[PDB]
């Protein structure tokens, strides 16, 4: 049964993430995205996603070629097909890191996962910690925090979401995560 994590931008999801790839990478395959924003110091094209353009984005979305996609915060996102197919193919468990609307539209498919929305402790600390990482421009802050605020309804919506992490302390969270996922993990073997 595939995973998927939501949650605002700055919640900790690709912490947590990197937390449970380096611990059980032999059980977890993550999809790797595509997306038109530029990438981060640090992050690798085909590793944290393929990072395209708009127009190459839409023509693939057009022919068909994506899950789902989603404008956030000025951007193009989305699951092509082939990056969850990859992932499944190499008997993994398939991880997706997407936001509400990206929950939303998987809801109406037959990927049949489990759903996690990471939260912050409260939007002041998740901007402290959005603000801190200092990789986003102030509109594309401005941008990301509203979002934030009108997500967060969503951790709320009767049966949107199975589960719901408060990311408060880093460890706790990260074991309460595995504690989520336990069973494919010990059915996997790990
Ligand atoms: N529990 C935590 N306490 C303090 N800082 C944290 C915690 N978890 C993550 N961070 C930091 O907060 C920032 C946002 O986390 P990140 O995982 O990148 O969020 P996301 O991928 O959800 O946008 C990063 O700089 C990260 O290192
Ligand atoms: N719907 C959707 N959201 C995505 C996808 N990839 C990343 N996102 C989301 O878009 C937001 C911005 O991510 P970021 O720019 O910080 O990497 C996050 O909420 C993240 O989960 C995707 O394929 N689909
Ligand atoms: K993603």
């Amino acid at each position: 049964r595939p995973v998927v994590l939501s949650g605002p931008s700055g919640a900790g999801k690709s912490t947590l993430l990197k937390k449970l790839f380096q611990e059980h990478s032999s059980i977890f395959g993550f999809s790797v995205s595509h997306t038109t924003r530029n990438p981060r110091p640090g992050e690798e094209d085909g590793k944290d996603y393929y990072f395209v353009t708009r127009e190459m984005m839409q023509r693939d979305i057009a022919a068909g070629d994506f899950i789902e996609h989603a404008e956030f915060s000025g951007n193009l996102y989305g699951t092509s097909k082939e990056a969850v197919r990859a992932v499944q193919a190499m008997n993994r468990i398939c991880v997706l890191d997407v936001d509400l609307q990206g929950v939303r539209s998987i809801k109406k498919t037959d990927l049949c996962p489990i759903y996690i929305f990471v939260q912050p402790p409260s939007l002041d600390v998740l901007e402290q910690r959005l603000r801190l990482r200092n990789t986003e421009t102030e509109e594309s802050l401005a941008k990301r925090l509203a979002a934030a605020r009108t997500d967060m309804e969503s951790s709320k919506e009767p049966g949107l979401f199975d589960l719901v992490i408060i990311n408060d302390d880093l460890d706790k969270a990260y074991a309460t995560l595995k504690q989520a996922l336990s069973e494919e993990i010990k059915k996997a073997q790990g």
